[PDB]
């Protein structure tokens, strides 16, 4: 809709760093978690969404650090290009969508096992 909150927040002030946000490629079938260091990201609520390389909604977890940052963990069961959409109080960061690649690590312990 035309009408919008237009609060006092800036997603551009959100920094994305960690293994989960590895541009070089992360090992699929393994629990990975990144860290969103945002100080002046605004007085809103951070949101994270991951869509498998097939086009389906995944399960992601978000934690509050309080030290001006945040932490998120997820387990990319499937492999390929994952679409991670990060929005702040209704403002998609200038980095999203985050194009991440998941490489198959063949055998993976303490992870997703189907039989």
């Amino acid at each position: 809709g035309s009408s919008g909150s237009s609060g006092a927040h800036d997603a551009s002030k959100v920094r994305a760093s960690g293994p989960g946000l590895n541009a070089s490629g992360i090992p699929a079938s393994l629990p990975v978690e990144f860290t969103i260091d945002a100080r002046d990201a605004g007085e809103g609520l951070l949101t994270v969404q991951i869509l498998d390389p097939e086009g389906k909604p995944k399960k992601a977890n978000i934690r509050d650090n309080g030290d001006g940052t945040y932490t998120v963990s997820y387990l990319p069961d499937m492999s390929g290009r994952y679409t991670i959409t990060i929005k702040y109080g209704g403002d998609e960061i200038p980095y999203s969508p985050f194009r991440i690649h998941a490489l198959p690590t063949g055998d993976a312990s303490s992870g997703p096992s189907s039989g």
